[PDB]
């Protein structure tokens, strides 16, 4: 179940197998077993990690259906190897592989967005290894994402009753219809490496959190106490661990030495006196320490953590106390030539516009992000709500045995990577499925959707609050959303609806937060906006000007202002981003209040402002 | 019946009213009267002829809903009134208008697109007097053009099933709903004049025809003999008109002396010997000049014609026998300030883009265009199809009979205007109507539609070709277009439908095609086409790229190459144009292959290369 972000240390090296691979393209449905046994003819080259449909443009990968296959050799000394533990880690690959070393397979995996491995301590022999790597795009009805088996992509349009369109359709190239709206991107988009650990006994995984806070500051910045609870498994085989705390500067402030029980586990508590906070706008990280013991040590990890809480009480949302309010956006994984590969470059970027834009929060919209964005967030102060590939789904997938199995998946093992984040403070188990209706839809609904807020409560050791983003609906017979622990709402009132027209849009909102007013949840959105293209401008301004999408948060957050139990606006989207082709989408959608670039358009500067004086505690 | 454009010469004078005029708005349903008695109160400037919409960026007057109100004052020499019949014409009143002069009511009109006119005589005075004309944008669905009487725009987005949005609508702003795809631009469109004719005995109308052609040169550039038919009108009250027809030098070539009889007409055949003929790409104009006699001239108008015929021939189009292929586009009166506002440097523009297209014809669509921009094709050699304001046309107003008189009165009113232009080569009854479906529904359009196709036939004197331009839709439950004289299509096979897929757009076409291979009829695009944005390109280029859109034309032009049958391809636009605002349109409609300001897209350069090289006559 552990999945630790692999470590270099005393006991443990991480071998990089990131660079520029082979590559080919390959069938709908098949690719030849013998690329995996020597190396492959004709390659092409392929970065990793990145997306591979827009590296190549003499190919067009973007239309491509079915399979592609990476390959690369290396070699590392035998020096060592020796005597280790040998892990290949994928940390994507988008959405599903085969993986090969030396031709022999070692597995495969299912799930676009989560990291997976092999032991390969018996396939690596000395010398050049061979590692293939075959990955599917494919999406359909049983996938997650959501892919359509026919008709259109997700907003397409059609002239279905026309008999040639229906007849065209029969016969037409097999393409990936994405039930969702954001480009298919696929390939190893993000790290491979290779990494040691000892063999005979080492650290599988690590769960720290934050149990109880006595007598926190009023300023939040520290606490009089902070109770913390360890978890550590070990794989392998009177052992021991030892256990220390370390803070922002390194300095050892607690430790303790845990006895290991047969699963091999050590867990305890440690009390950390005037424990400095983790809180928005103000990160402070510890570090916990693990060291397997035999003055030697056997294996070492070191696991980074905040100390907080996060508690929702009636209509607030508290973390360490005090009542939050989220301002932010959904994000992507998104960017030019890269597409959904992994650019820490641009997550740099990303957060520190985030701070320039006086922003505290952002959504993974829609599927679990690189490891290392969580980590920046960590440092830098920045909220998350974590969530998983769900998108695109409706009745069809509630009655899919193997979907609902996929989902399970993912919700355990998005909370199994990213449970020792202290930035995350809720998670999304799914954006946008069917909810609302007639007859038995509601409840059908309901009773997908609620085993798997149980199983987001039970999988969390920290117990964040569970919601589901749910799009534009009729919110009086979706039986499914308020019952989430926070109601997170998509709306697009005066854009998908009553167009243009801002008057009607606020009444129309404000219609649906009389609604939300007596529910007794807290609500935010996390998403409404409004394509918009830089540089279209107008006296007043008409859809996709920039002085429309500034008009459209100007008007819209006057409304939220009035209701106390609104406790944040996440908005569509942080920046441009890619999809699907289709007559709605100017070269991908234009709700971002970035272009594609990252450069401000006119609403961004204007939330800007806005954002400069709403305070992350104590707004409401 | 006659609408001659006014004329000066020894006989008439013509005194324009356009300027800069005073203008207010008034209500949605009323305003108020007592301001044609007075000089409006607090008025705002408006430039007559053009829409005002665009005109006043303080107030919202794109959002305007109801009426407006326009007035000036003028002063001519009594000199010139005394003794005068005086006529006051509107070229054309965007939608609907109520004339005051000085005080008066003259009368109410409301066809958007055509002139109407006032005796005036008796109502005018010496000094100044006031014009006061109220201007009502209402649509609905008793217009031509249609508008929808609630939920959406044309083509817009709607989330009927939120209760709030129900409820918003209730209560919202009125605002005019086109059923149709571009901007309800309203106002003085055109221009406005006072002029005079002789009151005792005056020309009222001219028609000239093309009877016959008698051994037409193999280059269609002359016939041995052409034989022309004249008919002259008069109002007022052994009287004669003299007829001289004069070629393009100004020598008199030919000329008749014809006794008027009683409605007072007088009508006759001219034969022209070695006629010089009217041609695409090769214009010749001669001038029929008729003179009421009493040495004197009572009366005289200057008619310019071109000697040309028209036949449709199973499956060719024949102009002077030879077999036309249409190469073009519909068009807009559309551009940056003047809204809907003729424009004349415009229009010399556009033609001098026509030829460097080298393009040879297009539709006015959706509505008739200004008469200077008909004069100027003839003059340019441009073949035209003329098309009534019926757009956003179903079932709904196939039973409403205040909507049959108001398309046969434009139909009749558009041939009597018209008649006389050697470009206009058929006559477009509507565009996109309903028309397929199961039920009584086919049946009940085509009995709505065949008495307007004879009305058309009845009402040109030239008895030249009707269609109707066909919306894509299910071609063969539709019985009414196939029965036209000439099938006119809009097809957009891989734009809202098979999105992007140019190989199953292809298929699906050629399905449409053998359809109609074996109806039998010549068929022709009027509309096909892609919305781009100039500056988005690809290597691979997706929707609203510029490559796309050249794509497009390349692979569905090489498709209709294959059909002999297939007999001109007008794209859709020449130009971006203005609509209501919406989720799909950037700014408006992006299909012109020029942009708004005429500018040309990289399709644009690609049709230039094409059309260079297919002749006018005997490409198929
Ligand atoms: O339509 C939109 O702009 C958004 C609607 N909610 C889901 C988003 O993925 C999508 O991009
Ligand atoms: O959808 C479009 O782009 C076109 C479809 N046929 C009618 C045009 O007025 C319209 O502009």
């Amino acid at each position: 179940n552990g999945m630790l972000y692999p470590q270099s240390n005393d006991s443990r090296i991480v071998f990089p197998l990131d660079g520029v691979w082979d590559f080919r393209t390959a069938g709908e449905d098949s690719y030849p077993a013998e690329w995996a046994d020597a190396p492959l003819p004709e390659p092409l080259p392929m970065a990793v990690p990145g997306s591979y449909n827009d590296q190549n443009d003499e190919l067009n990968l973007r239309a491509h259906y079915g399979w592609v296959v990476y390959q690369r050799s290396f070699a590392v000394p035998s020096r060592l190897v020796a005597g280790q533990r040998m892990i290949l880690r994928f940390d994507a690959a988008t959405h599903a592989a085969d993986v090969y070393l030396n031709g022999q397979l070692l597995g495969s995996h299912f799930g676009g967005f989560l990291p997976f491995e092999f032991d390969v301590t018996s396939a690596l022999h000395a010398g050049e290894n061979l590692l293939t790597v075959a990955v599917d795009n494919r999406i359909g009805s049983s996938t997650l994402p959501v892919g359509n088996d026919a008709g259109t992509a997700f907003m397409g349009s059609d002239n279905a009753n026309v008999p040639a369109v229906a007849e065209a359709k029969k016969h037409a190239r097999r393409q990936n219809l994405p039930n969702f709206d954001f480009f298919n991107f696929a390939g190893l988009n993000r790290h491979v490496e290779l990494y040691t650990t000892p063999a005979d006994a080492y650290i599988a995984d690590i769960a720290i959190t934050t149990e109880r806070l006595d007598h926190i500051a009023g300023d939040a910045c520290t606490a009089a106490n902070a109770l913390i609870a360890y978890d550590v498994t070990f794989g392998g085989d009177g052992r021991q661990v030892r256990i220390s705390i370390l803070d922002g500067e390194g300095t050892v402030v607690a430790g303790v030495t845990a006895d290991i029980e047969r699963t091999a586990k050590a867990s305890g508590e440690i009390a950390i006196r005037d424990a400095k906070l983790w809180n928005p706008g103000a990160a402070y990280l510890y570090t916990a320490v693990a060291e397997l013991l035999p003055s030697r040590i056997i294996d070492a990890y070191r696991q980074t953590f905040g100390i907080r809480t996060v508690e929702v009480s009636g209509t607030t949302f508290l973390i360490n106390g005090k009542p939050f309010y989220f301002k932010g956006f959904g994000k992507h994984e998104d960017s030019y030539f890269h597409g959904r590969g992994t650019d820490d470059v641009l997550n740099v970027k990303d957060v520190s516009l985030i701070h320039w834009l006086h922003a505290n929060s952002f959504r993974t919209s829609h599927y679990p992000y690189a490891e290392s964005m969580y980590d920046l967030c960590d440092r830098e102060g920045i909220v998350i709500i974590d969530e998983v590939p769900a998108v695109g789904m409706s009745w069809l997938q509630y009655a899919n045995p193997l979907v609902a199995e996929r989902h399970r998946e993912a919700i355990r093992g998005m909370i199994a990577r990213d449970k020792n984040h202290p930035c995350i403070v809720m998670w999304s188990i799914a954006n946008e499925p069917g909810l609302d209706g007639d007859g038995e839809r509601p409840r059908q609904a309901y009773d997908y959707f609620r085993p798997l807020y149980e199983l987001a409560h039970a999988s969390d050791p920290q117990n964040r609050p569970v919601t589901l983003v749910c799009c534009q609906n009729d919110y009086t017979t979706d039986i499914t959303e308020r019952t989430m622990d926070v109601v997170c709402i998509n709306r697009y009132y005066g854009w998908y609806n009553l167009s243009g027209d801002l008057d009607a849009a606020c009444h129309a909102l404000n219609i649906e937060l009389d609604f939300w007013e007596n529910i007794g949840k807290p609500v935010m959105f996390t998403e409404y906006g409004a394509d918009t293209i830089e540089g279209i401008h107008g006296t007043h301004g008409e859809m996709f000007s920039e002085e429309f999408q500034r008009d459209y948060y100007a008007r819209i957050n006057a409304e939220i202002d009035k209701r106390p139990w609104f406790i944040g606006e996440q908005l569509w989207n942080f920046a441009d981003f890619a999809t699907f082709q289709g007559i709605i989408r100017v070269e991908g959608n234009r709700k971002g209040i970035l272009t594609r670039d990252r450069q401000p358009k006119m609403a961004a500067h204007w939330l800007r402002e806005r954002w400069a004086g709403i305070p992350d505690y104590g707004y409401k």
